[PDB]
């Protein structure tokens, strides 16, 4: 399991948190030195716990599955909630068995569905480690009206910062404040099976991409990168979703 403790946090300790995250996540290949994930993981091996607590000292526990990063859900207590989708029932096989209640939430944990639930699009929800004890606080003490929201600012600080050195070191950086992610956070986090993709074709093809991607950079410019030398390649992509989870 990986462990991150919110009081006494710093830029650094969230930075270990998130080595270790990576680490916890099998690869067999690299490509241009960024961790191959994963194809298909027995049932045994496939998922990660790893435990947050929050300033107050309340903690969660979120499950993963190894092979996309993708959170299935938590347990608070005796209570355990999963998202409503297939591999979220899947792994309540697997994870927090012992849990005296189980809650299936109304929706899984795909973007779209979650800005929806919240009413909130991911550019208006503060991140940063206060928004991080924030999101702890309103899962441990389940709202179904507060969920939505604290579910995404817990994937973006967990998934989406061992994806990307940038979203790491953004969100690393607010330790005692917040901040609203740029359209550069957002267009990472809408690409990372695109890059992915592209990369393990890259490899085949003299390191050029078959399909562009467009990425939208720090001063809000829209770029098109093709190949593997393009910086979020060489400098900012941590892992690769295996084009067999593509589909
Ligand atoms: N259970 C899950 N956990 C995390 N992310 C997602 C998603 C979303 O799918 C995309 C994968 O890069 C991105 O929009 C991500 O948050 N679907 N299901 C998920």
């Amino acid at each position: 399991d990986v462990s991150f403790r919110l009081s006494g946090a710093t830029s650094s300790s969230y930075g270990v948190f998130i080595s270790n995250l990576r680490k916890a996540l099998p690869n067999e290949r690299k490509l241009y030195d960024i961790p191959l994930l994963r194809s298909s993981l027995p049932g045994s091996q496939r998922y990660a716990l790893i435990h947050l607590t929050n300033y107050a000292d309340e903690t969660i526990s979120v499950a993963i599955d190894v092979t996309n990063v993708y959170i299935m859900g938590y347990r608070a207590g005796d209570t355990s909630y999963f998202f409503n989708e297939a591999s979220a029932t899947e792994a309540a096989k697997y994870v927090f068995k012992d849990a005296m209640r189980k809650v299936t939430l109304p929706y899984s944990g795909n973007y779209e569905r979650l800005q929806t639930a919240a009413g909130k699009i991911r550019e208006n929800i503060p991140l940063g480690l206060p928004a991080l004890d924030s999101a702890i606080t309103t899962l441990f003490y389940y709202n179904a009206n507060s969920a939505a929201s604290a579910l995404m600012v817990l994937i973006q600080s967990t998934s989406e910062a061992a994806r990307y050195k940038f979203i790491e070191q953004q969100i690393g950086k607010r330790v005692d404040k917040t901040f609203l992610p740029s359209l550069a956070i957002i267009s990472l986090e809408n690409s990372w099976s695109a890059l992915s993709k592209q990369i393990q074709i890259a490899s085949t093809n003299n390191g050029q991409f078959e399909s562009p991607v467009v990425l939208i950079n720090a001063q809000n410019q829209r770029v098109t990168i093709t190949n593997v030398d393009a910086g979020v390649v060489t400098s900012n992509i941590a892992l690769l979703l295996n084009r067999n989870n593509m589909a």
